[PDB]
């Protein structure tokens, strides 16, 4: 409408419906392809999802220094794309072999960089795209809920495709989503207008200092969130690493236990989208902390729950819980962080607690998770994590800063208005 003649909306919206069609491939069916197509150690998928986190942490950062000190040049974001023209050659001809030709540490390391154009590129893409929403007038959130259908159709299509042939994907994702999610450039923007003639605006900014850090470090309420963050999350995070094959087991053909999976995920948007609607409202009445516990109570139940699975139906209810949670989490982390911290801090709070610490707590965790799914298989390991996760959760109905104890409108309603 207000975008019909608006072209970069189409451009970057479509660029969003392609960067996320690939996501919808590479991500949910990673476990499957690894372990099945490649047949890989129930504990060595850990040394992979492991190197995965150790780098998304060496890049999520350095990618800031680019994402902005670079501004409107697609440059960086063009490496990302070109690197994704080789999705195929890579897994098929390099990633797959390296691992499998059982040289595996020296194959993930040297193969966990096409994880760079995903872990610390997926957000990176999402930035650049809003810097355009500005200059070009889109409700960024109108073009991002564009790349949401792509990851919905992604899963569905891909899964069904995947079975039929794992190969006829890395070739689809490497073109179907590459040559376009790349060709969507020769038609773009740069113009130092629609911002300020000089530099009065153009691309929102912020700061992350040492003292800032050293200040938070002084703060306990930072620590208690660093508790919930490393405790409930990181832990849940890895729960999902492997979970996909633990899924496919409760099914007829494994080559049917996939599709279903691709389905449970496609229906996620079709769920989470709705959930997301109310959410705020709710979050803002329930009060952050509470809603962060709400998320651990589930996260938690899903782990323990899974540790007691017997059938398929159950397992297709655990994979559906992961959905209610998420909303109440990121949206919760947001509303708590904010209701509990100095806006100046906010920036740093994320990098420091949500990127440096969790990815760290995961470089380690997902190794003893795989080393654990061996000595005790899944369901056993699930009891461990399930408890450690719920434990911490009760510990937070205590630690996390309640609903504004020494300020309810100056440290709770202040940022609000
Ligand atoms: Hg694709
Ligand atoms: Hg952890
Ligand atoms: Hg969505
Ligand atoms: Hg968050
Ligand atoms: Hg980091």
């Amino acid at each position: 409408m207000y975008y019909l003649k608006n072209t970069n909306f189409w451009m970057f919206g479509l660029f969003f419906f392609f960067y996320f069609f690939i996501m919808g491939a590479y991500f949910p069916f990673f476990p499957i392809w690894l372990h099945d197509i490649n047949h890989i150690s129930k504990s060595d998928t850990g040394i992979i999802f492991a190197a995965i986190s150790l780098f998304s942490l060496l890049f999520q950062p350095l990618f800031g220094l680019l994402s902005d000190k670079l501004g409107l040049r697609k440059y960086l974001l063009w490496i990302i794309t070109g690197m994704l023209v080789m999705f195929a050659p890579f897994f098929i001809f390099i990633f797959g072999p390296l691992l499998q030709y059982n040289i595996l540490v020296g194959s993930i390391v040297g193969g966990i960089y096409l994880g760079f154009c995903f872990n610390a590129g997926a957000p990176a893409v999402e930035a650049f795209i809003e810097k355009v929403s500005r200059r070009s007038n889109f409700e960024f959130g109108r073009a991002r809920m564009f790349g949401c259908v792509g990851w919905a159709l992604g899963a569905s299509i891909v899964g069904i495709m995947f079975t039929i042939n794992n190969q006829f994907v890395f070739w689809l994702g490497s073109g179907c989503a590459l040559i376009l999610a790349v060709l969507l450039f020769f038609a773009k923007t740069d113009a130092p207008s629609s911002a300020t003639v000089a530099n009065a605006v153009g691309a929102n900014h912020s700061a992350f200092s040492l003292k800032l850090a050293l200040e938070l470090f002084r703060q306990p309420k930072l620590w208690f969130l660093s508790l919930y963050v490393i405790g409930v999350s990181c832990t849940y995070d890895v729960f999902d690493q492997q979970f996909a094959n633990f899924f496919t087991s409760f099914f007829a053909t494994g080559e049917q236990g996939t599709r279903v999976f691709g389905y449970v995920t496609t229906m996620g948007e079709l769920l989470n989208a709705s959930i997301m609607f109310f959410a705020p409202l709710i979050i803002n009445r329930i009060g952050g902390k509470n809603a962060l516990l709400l998320a651990g109570t589930i996260m938690s139940v899903r782990i323990i729950g899974s540790s007691f699975a017997t059938s398929a139906l159950e397992v297709v209810i655990l994979k559906t819980l992961h959905m209610f949670e998420v909303p109440f989490l990121l949206v919760g982390c947001f509303k708590y962080i904010t209701s509990q911290f100095e806006v100046r801090f906010s920036a740093t709070i994320y990098l420091v607690c949500f990127c440096f610490f969790k990815q760290l707590a995961m470089i380690f965790m997902s190794v003893l998770a795989g080393n654990m799914y061996e000595s005790i298989g899944f369901q056993g390991a699930y009891l461990v994590l399930g408890l450690v996760a719920l434990g911490f959760t009760l510990i937070s109905v205590f630690t996390l800063s309640g609903p504004g104890p020494l300020s309810l409108l100056r440290r709770q309603v202040n940022e609000v208005a």
